């Protein structure tokens, strides 16, 4: 998509040249922010073929509040497999925090019920937020959040959501969580009965690592196709029981997949 | 300022009439951002006079890890009075968070002193993150962190700061937070031997409440003038031990100061 390909050149043309914790080295701006009117389609990348069954799958497992990669694999998704220890656990990350915030006080907040309630109860809450970076478990973490932090907002009847992403991988981690955070919007806005508005993204240290520039290259001479359509087949009794059945896209036709290094 | 005039025009062009928790309320857009070349001049707007002794005294208040009014009191600063209860208290607001953020069992981090530790040994990471969003804590606050998240970013040997607002008071608020923000990145900066950068401003709800109106037209007729320029007068051992006295702002001619009413 063309906001995307923006990105992609920007950083090209602009990035500082960094040495990150892998040691592979990376092309880096600070400050990017980016939107997507999610009424226009759904923000799946055409460009490459993005594979939609992992991405689905992973958002319902942030959902259930797991972070074992045992139902990921029962799926047959790898996006997970590095960073597990020999238990298949993660630690506290995403679903843990989404699901249960720990209290100093033995207690536990569970951020989306909160959220679906707020935009239930309270739609014009400057408050709708949900946050992932838990400070005291960060250190428990096999992987510190990168899609850190969002917020939803509704004005006339529709439900807009912004991320703050810290750290990206314009290559190959930012497609899979634009689709992420845009099938949550859709989750929400069904549930809720509202309308779907835009999908804001907004991010920290964005960067593109050195062993993806033919990958680069070649992406950002195709064109972009028309986006694709969102069919959300049957509306679940509640947020916590979607599944991989329920959703699908029409219209989708993107240009051959593109395989990359992934960095560790 | 620049940036901030066409912030305003924009959510006057853009933005859709919201009811809020005040009851005022409010013109408003979702999802923005602005960025200030701190090496340009210390972005304190001109289009108005604002009160330098509070913004400075709000962020050593902050840094100190003090939440009570008191301090404010003995300077004259009386910005945080309507939500202090009877003993002067805000509850575990910014000041906590930053110095001493509670975790799950009995530790206590130090997110400023982290930050520096960072920005000395590893300037090229991705997390050097404060967070004020402590889930755990919100309903103890007098009122939700607005200037919620920040992250730091060091490219050519230039400190940059990222800041997440999740609602922003565009007339009354927007001008102390960013002050605030850009001597916040001048201190770190000196701290670390490094040079200023860019200050990033993002915001979730951004708006301008119903009874500032006719101040915004007014500031908005306004050319904005000569940026004003910060002195340091020392370098203090630590980020902690900065006195009021050792700030000078130079060249600092603004419009006339124009008033308008605090939202409940
Ligand atoms: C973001 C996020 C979640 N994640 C987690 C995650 C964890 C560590 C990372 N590390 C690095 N260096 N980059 C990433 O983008 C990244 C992403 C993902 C993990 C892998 C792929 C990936 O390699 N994509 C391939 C194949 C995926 C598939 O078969 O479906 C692709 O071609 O798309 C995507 C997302
Ligand atoms: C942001 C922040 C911290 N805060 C805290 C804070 C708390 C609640 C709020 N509530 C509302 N509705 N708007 C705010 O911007 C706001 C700000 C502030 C509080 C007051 C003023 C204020 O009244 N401004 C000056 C007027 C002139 C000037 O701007 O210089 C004053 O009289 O002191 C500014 C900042
Ligand atoms: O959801 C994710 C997770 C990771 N990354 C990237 C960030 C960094 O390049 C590396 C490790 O966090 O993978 C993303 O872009 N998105
Ligand atoms: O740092 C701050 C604190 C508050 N507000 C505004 C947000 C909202 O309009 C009201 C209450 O949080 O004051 C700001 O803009 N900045």
């Amino acid at each position: 998509m063309k906001q995307y390909l923006e990105l992609m050149q920007k950083v090209l043309d602009e990035g500082t040249q960094k040495n990150d914790r892998t040691g592979t080295g990376t092309l880096s701006i600070f400050g990017h922010q980016m939107r997507f009117n999610l009424q226009d389609g759904f923000p799946l990348v055409t460009t490459k073929r993005c594979h939609l069954r992992s991405i689905i799958h992973e958002l319902l497992w942030f959902l259930q509040g797991d972070t074992n990669i045992a139902y990921l694999h029962e799926n047959n998704v790898t996006i997970w497999d590095e960073w597990a220890d020999e238990n298949g656990d993660l630690g506290p990350v995403y679903g843990k925090q989404w699901r249960a915030w720990p209290t100093p006080d033995g207690r536990h907040i569970d951020q989306i019920t909160t959220v679906l309630n707020q935009l239930k109860n309270d739609p014009d809450s400057r408050r709708i937020i949900v946050s992932a970076w838990n400070v005291g478990e960060l250190d428990k973490m096999a992987l510190a959040p990168c899609h850190a932090f969002f917020q939803f907002y509704v004005a006339d009847g529709k439900l807009s959501c912004q991320l703050y992403q810290r750290s990206c991988d314009v290559f190959l981690g930012l497609p899979f969580n634009i689709a992420s955070y845009a099938l949550l919007v859709h989750m929400m806005a069904q549930q809720c009965d509202l309308e779907v508005g835009d999908f804001v993204w907004t991010g920290g240290d964005t960067h593109l690592y050195s062993n993806h520039m033919d990958q680069t290259h070649l992406q950002l001479s195709r064109e972009p196709r028309p986006l694709p359509k969102l069919i959300i087949k049957r509306k679940p009794e509640s947020i916590f029981d979607y599944r991989f059945e329920d959703f699908e896209i029409e219209g989708y036709d993107p240009h051959p997949g593109i395989k990359a290094p992934v960095a560790i």
